[PDB]
Formats: C-alpha cells, structure tokens, sequence
C-alpha cells in the first residue's frame, strides 16, 4: 500500500515522488548525490569524518517545477524541526532552501526548545506546524504528536496556494494579491532579498533537528 | 442636514460625535481644550507633539460613521480605543488606524529611493496591520465616506459603501500580525480594548463631518 499510487490517483494525474527504494529524483541542496539521508523499510529517513564542515543536508528535487500538487506522509522526532519548501533556488549566494523557497512548517509544535526574547520557551503559534512560514498561519488545525504520522498537502497553481493537514485546509492564498505583498514586504524577510525570487523551483525537504521521516510522496505535474 | 441625525438614526441609536458647532467632546491627547484645529462651516477642519483630537469618552463596542476630506498630500487617521497619559506621546501607540492619507501624491521615499506609499500604507489600511484588495477612494479634495465597526474584538472597515476587510482581534492571524510585524517599540499597541476614539492630522488640511456614533453592548 505505502509508495504505490492508486488507480485514482494515477487517474488524477500523480505520479510517486519517490519511488519507495532510493533516492532517484532527489540531489542535496547545492550539492550532488543524497547523503546523510537513507531510504529504510519504504521510508526516507534523515539523520538531520575527519572533517568539522557543515554544510546544508537538505534534499532536493532534481527537477525545477511551477505549478504542482504534492501530497506526502510526515513523522518527526520529538523536538524535530523539518519543513516542506517549494520554489527553491540553488547557488553559492546561498546557505540554505529557506532563504528562497516558502516553507510549510513541520515541527514539534509543543515541545520544540525555542526561548522568547522575555524567558519565555515555546514557539510562537505562527511557527508551528502547517504554517507557511512567516507568512501566514491557520486557525485551527489537527496535528498528530511526535513519532506518529501526520498528512500533508500543498497545492501551486499559477500563485493560488493551499495547505491541507491530516485532511482540512487549513488556508489558502494568492501571491499576487495585496495581503501577500503586505506579509512579504513588511514582515520578517528583509535578511533575504531573494524570499519568493522566482515562481519556478525544486522542492524540498528539511531537516534541522533530529529524524524525520517521510513516505506516500506523490506528486501532480500541472500545467 | 450636514451634522443632523434623521429620525431613523436616532431610531437605532447613533447620536452626534460632532454637533457641528464646536469641539464639545473632544480634547487634545494628553492635553484640554482643543488647539490646531477649527471648525469651519460646519466642518472639523485640522491644520497638520501630538496635536491630535480625542473624545474624551471612553468606547468597547462601537459603530462610527463619518465623512471626511483631505488636501494634496494629506496624511490623517481615525483611531479607536486609544490610550492616554505620560508614558505616551501619540495615539497611534496604542490605538489602531484606518488611515487617511493622499494615496497617490504622498512623498515619502522609501529605503531604496522610490517615492510614492505601498498599498499596504494607503487609505482605508488598519496601519501595519491590514490592507484592502480592492477600494473606491474619491482624491483629495473630495468627500469620502467611512465606517469602523467594533463588536468584541471583531472589527469592520468601509470606505464609500464598500467593505474593505473584517478581522478578528486575538484571532492567529491577527496574533501574527500583532507580533511579526512592525510593533516591537511600541508593547501597548492594541492591548486595551476600551478608550478614545481619535481624529489625527500629520500633514495639509483635513476636513470631518457627520460624524455619527452607536455606543454598542
């Protein structure tokens, strides 16, 4: 059942993101073959030397996309912090896929060690999960805790957005539209002139924090 | 019939902000008797510290409608539930703002050198908070129409008939906006649910009237 499309899904146009047994489609950020990531029992699993270099572990896609329709499976570790980004930008002008690529947070909502300016530990509601990251957040949402899966879903068409958990939408937006630009503009990406460059990009998973686990990741190319 | 409620306002509760005659009501913020601003033929006029105009009663819940007008290059405001007192030394530190302002022919330059005001910093925008997708705006020197609602922390804004947005207060998204975006110097920014309700005029003339007010349960 894991890692193999339906005969709906495949009538919906998807097709597996990951095959279920390796890492084809997928390279590291700004770097060459996966590594520091393993497929095991039909799961990616990332593990977030005579050497001290580190650099970005995230995995890309090979492929650049624009429009698409992603769904995936999703379990973190206690404290995890990973994401789901879209749009991303390689080179040497960067780090990292989140200074180009809007992120849908995947994060240990409760229990991650975040401390407030004031002494005050926890993230803030706007950072948790399912949000897209500093820029918008929902009002209601069903997360699963630590080590159980948890659904997800974004959909890309032409700068309409959604992202679904476990089931619900939890919201939807338009990159070109005044709010957007407003969150974009004002809010917190100043450090990041290159938030959102471009409309086409990999996609992209993180992890910064702990194991992370993903499956059932199908994907529909759209026009 | 400028500064008159019909018999069906009265009806429903409105009564006059404004009298039309004088500043009955009003004081400046953090001051008493009102000073940089006149009335003129029925008109609340400003000129452009804070010289800011405040009721001097005190609103939770509220309906407020009013017609204004602003000469070239005007920038002013109402503001709700605006807090007083020394450790303040403007209303826009504590009250929230639907902004009147000259949208087209405002020159400020931004960080980059451009001239001109944002969407985002344009008429009818909760300032640094919310900003409409679509508006009808009448220029400068014309007569516009708003309306503010306050109803437990849900808020309306309309310009010309039209309504802009609804948000509510302590709402995720509105918690995001409140806390990721430009407020960090000012803590006090939107606390109180309860004070003044306020006219300001940080640049060119500004005119009100009609001024008309439901205090709601």
């Amino acid at each position: 059942k894991d890692n193999v499309l339906t005969e709906e899904e495949k009538a919906e146009g998807y097709t597996l993101l990951f095959n279920g047994k390796d890492f084809t489609g997928w390279k590291m950020f700004n770097g060459g073959d996966v590594k520091g990531w393993q497929v095991e029992d039909g799961v990616i699993v990332g593990y977030g030397a005579d050497t001290t270099i580190k650099v970005s572990t995230d995995i890309v896609t090979v492929k650049n996309y624009h429009n698409f329709q992603i769904k995936w499976d999703w379990k973190i570790g206690a404290q995890g912090n990973s994401g789901f980004l879209y749009h991303v930008q390689e080179g040497p002008k960067y780090k990292a896929p989140f200074e180009t690529g809007p992120e849908y947070q995947l994060i240990d909502d409760d229990n991650y060690p975040w401390v407030s300016e004031t002494g005050k530990e926890g993230l803030e509601d706007w950072q948790k999960t399912g949000c897209n990251y500093a820029m918008y957040v929902p009002e209601t949402k069903q997360v699963n805790p630590p080590g159980e899966w948890n659904s997800s879903m974004v959909l890309y068409k032409d700068g309409y957005v959604e992202h679904w958990l476990n089931g619900e939408k939890l919201f939807s937006f338009q990159e070109g539209s005044e709010d957007w630009k407003m969150r974009r503009y004002s809010g917190k990406w100043e450090a990041f002139p290159d938030y959102g460059i471009s409309t086409t990009g990999k996609l992209c998973f993180q992890d910064h924090g702990s194991k992370v686990y993903f499956k059932n990741v199908k994907i529909k190319d759209l026009d």
